[PDB]
């Protein structure tokens, strides 16, 4: 199971990891995407997310557009984990770069809620813009199942877990 992790609330728990070395080692049944509404993951986590799966993760996202189209910001879809997780969560947080409404980061939150247990990134933090301070309190705010953080930058981790209220 996962370990390393430290317990900032009853259901939530972080660690300075890199997502998918975790998703490697857990293989756990849900791992979080920091997905936009297009599924195209071309850099941050999806990107690395989508590298560690051979692009297999991008070419089944195409074919999910195709016949659904866009995802919702703050919405999801459940596709799979290839060799990272049973299942991937593709959750679009709100992208600050692109002049989202930061407030549908607790709807993209709630996806969470739907699964009993996640391996997650803080949404809408890194290349999407949002402030990852705002990002955990939103996380432990909404998510009510089990989530396990993984925080890949080490100053921003310590600067997470210093500052948590």
């Amino acid at each position: 199971s996962f370990s390393g992790y430290l317990k900032l609330t009853d259901n939530v728990y972080i660690k300075n990891a890199d997502i998918v070395e975790e998703a490697k080692k857990v293989k756990p049944t849900v791992v979080v995407n920091a997905a936009n509404v297009y599924l195209k993951h071309g850099g941050g986590v999806a990107g690395a997310l989508n590298k560690a799966t051979n692009n297999a993760m991008q070419v089944e996202s195409d074919d999910y557009i195709a016949t659904n189209g866009p995802l919702k910001v703050g919405g999801s879809c459940v596709l799979s984990g290839h060799n990272l997780a049973k299942h991937c969560l593709h959750v679009v947080g709100p992208n600050v770069n692109k002049g989202e409404d930061i407030q549908l980061l607790k709807s993209a939150y709630e996806n969470f809620n739907q699964h009993e247990v996640l391996l997650a990134p803080l949404l809408s933090a890194g290349i999407f813009g949002a402030d990852p301070i705002h990002s955990l309190r939103v996380c432990v705010d909404t998510v009510r199942t089990n989530v396990y953080l993984a925080v890949f930058d080490k100053n921003l981790y310590d600067k997470l877990v210093s500052s948590f209220l």
